[PDB]
């Protein structure tokens, strides 16, 4: 039988979005635990209203966030390791940038965005100069970064450098994952000056803010210098038209020493430009946000590397984690 | 088995899904597909748009199910041609009207602030326009609704449909009752909206009509039936004990109540679009709430009414109470 369901799911789907909002905001998941509380108690223990808390509630059971025990409330599995502060794992502050107005502002006329091709957002979107976006990205977003940075390192230790470039460097941790296990490998960052003060503070978290160095401003305009072994390129390009990537390709092969090779780390959609599901939707991400950016599959950016003088690009999907790697050779 | 954090960003990100199907519904892309095959570059052309643009539009809705990719162009899904496609008799897409009004969006927009109050961080002022475009945009789904229930109390009536709204649940009784009266209760603006459509349907010279707040307003004597869609759950229980009270008054010896509704399972979290409107109500309204047969139930006794029955309605959404003077 057919069904408008679909539709008015969608439609309403911005309620999800405030709920989990709302829900991290008050640290709804730490006050539960590993335990169960009723909404009266989850009210005291987040000095909310019981009405509010139990409406609340409810929804989130609805939506798949927690049970609803005779005694009360309780997380899931996955809430439980992912929600709750005490936990290691805990992402629930990412929030700051995928929820910061500076990105969602894009989505409010996405009627505007499709009608012009690209952002309807103020200028270049969050690609102006300086845009305080990046600093709240390379804040909130560095715990998922954190194992992809640590498995591209590993991917390069089977080479070994001396040398590597960090092009939009933000929290630093896929350079500085390169230092920690390269012990003479020097690191350069390149960023915003303000995003670059995370990457350093990350640096001196991690025990080699010594061999960690920095080269402020836009990776389009900065002198890069050369002899790099390694330039990374973490979610970066999807940014920019091809032209744009292009035009950076070339600075960076120059840059590059002989043997020298780019790691690329993006959302990098299957031919078809809908599957894997969450790096094919990241297109509309960049309608939204950016004038010209876009999710590239590998045959595109194997295009790009090819017209910016390298010699071969080869595809690292890396099932481990959700984005995908490209290796390119001089 | 493995734990895993989709969930949360799937969620976190769902307002994008609303922003995408809004910006389809304006741009009439599912009226340009129609039940054929068009590419982004033609779709760019028929609806005025970019080429890039619609690509990762089409693209995304794909991926979030409203349509297939095939190898000459974007397919409708069967759902899609019949609720998406202005040319389906059942086109059900101008409903974004009043559900991603500003007037309901803003209430999510601080509901961290809603949470912590108990109600609305910002429906319910004396004639809100708002009401206007439920009655016009929201019309649509309930035709189906208010024949069902007109099918259920059918047997010289006189009919009262407080907040009428469109007026269907009303215009639909004397559908099928030919010496059916009915007077419809709403805001001045909004019973324009419900007489345009007493008209349409045939049944003007029996559509009467009582402008004001259905709290204030004379109702009359001697109601054979009287209506509630959709109207109790923006009340608490002491505001809706007293409208009760005077629909009781209003109604003739053998008179019935017939409550149109959200009504939630007692576990407040079943049957799942029920339950969830009562997030919609802590947004959008001071008191208001999704309330259980048991709370209606316990109203109806409270106002002094002999009886009260469930009728789910599985052939509908939401689910309807009878209640008996
Ligand atoms: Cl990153
Ligand atoms: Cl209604």
């Amino acid at each position: 039988t057919p069904s408008p369901a679909l539709f008015f799911n969608t439609v309403n789907a911005y309620q999800r979005s405030a709920a989990i909002k709302a829900a991290v905001e008050l640290n709804v998941f730490t006050a539960i635990s590993q335990g169960i509380e009723s909404s009266q108690s989850l009210a005291q223990k987040c000095q909310t209203s019981e009405r509010g808390m139990r409406m609340l509630c409810d929804y989130l059971v609805i939506i798949g966030f927690m049970t609803k025990q005779a005694e009360g409330y309780r997380l899931t599995s996955d809430s439980a390791m992912f929600l709750d502060r005490q936990s290691k794992f805990y992402v629930g502050d990412a929030i700051e940038f995928l929820l910061s107005p500076m990105i969602t502002n894009g989505f409010n006329d996405l009627t505007a965005a499709v009608l012009k091709g690209g952002t309807a957002i103020s200028s270049e979107g969050t690609l102006s100069p300086e845009h305080p976006v990046w600093v709240q990205f390379a804040k909130a977003m560095s715990p998922m970064m954190a194992n992809p940075a640590q498995l591209i390192a590993q991917l390069v230790n089977e080479i070994e450098p001396l040398k590597v470039l960090d092009i939009s460097a933000s929290h630093g941790l896929f350079g500085i994952a390169v230092a920690q296990h390269n012990p003479n490998a020097e690191i350069f960052g390149v960023d915003w000056a303000s995003v670059l003060e995370v990457a350093k503070e990350n640096a001196r978290i991690q025990g080699v803010a010594s061999r960690y160095h920095t080269i402020a401003g836009s990776a389009f305009e900065v002198d890069y210098g050369n002899d790099y072994d390694l330039v990374l390129l973490p979610n970066f390009l999807h940014h920019f038209d091809v032209a744009t990537c292009e035009q950076l390709l070339r600075k960076i092969k120059t840059a590059l020493a002989v043997e020298g090779k780019v790691i690329v780390f993006d959302f990098i959609p299957n031919s078809d430009r809908i599957t894997p599901p969450d790096a094919a939707a990241f297109s509309l991400v960049m309608l939204a946000t950016t004038p010209n950016g876009d999710a590239y599959t590998f045959a595109e950016y194997e295009s790009m590397f090819s017209n910016a003088g390298f010699s071969h690009s080869q595809l690292h999907s890396l099932p481990t984690t959700q984005q995908q790697v490209i290796v390119a050779y001089k």
